[PDB]
């Protein structure tokens, strides 16, 4: 059972669209690392991680619609589609946010954005 690895990523994914930064920060480590595609350290601790996302939570159009989630031991891939506002239309970007949970808290987290998509250009 990798239940204590599922507990962070479940509560945070819900909190991402539900606009709860307290739970979206809770299940992380205080020294948690946060990289951007490919491997660019945005945050070397929890305090910088939350603030970075709070800026994203200012968008009323922010919605993470999960498609698929897989878990390999202490690691989870949450593959969601972030609804944004792009000047060509919708603005929905299919991202794979990968996490690493150590001692019950996310020790490290990385994300890679797949592509930009639009409803007018998609079935």
């Amino acid at each position: 059972m990798n239940s204590e690895i599922e507990l962070p990523v479940q509560k945070q994914l819900e909190a991402y669209n539900a606009r709860d930064i307290d739970a979206f920060m809770a299940w992380w480590a205080d020294d948690c690392q946060y990289y951007a595609f490919p491997a660019t350290l945005l945050a070397g601790n929890a305090a910088e991680i939350r603030v970075r996302h709070i800026e994203r939570f200012k968008e009323p159009d922010l919605y993470g619609e999960l498609l698929t989630r897989v878990i390999v031991g202490n690691v989870v891939i949450d593959h969601e589609t972030v609804t944004r506002n792009f000047p060509e239309g919708k603005g929905e970007v299919d991202v794979a946010c990968i996490y690493e949970v150590e001692n019950g808290r996310i020790a490290k987290a990385w994300f890679k954005i797949g592509e930009p998509r639009i409803v007018s250009q998609k079935s």
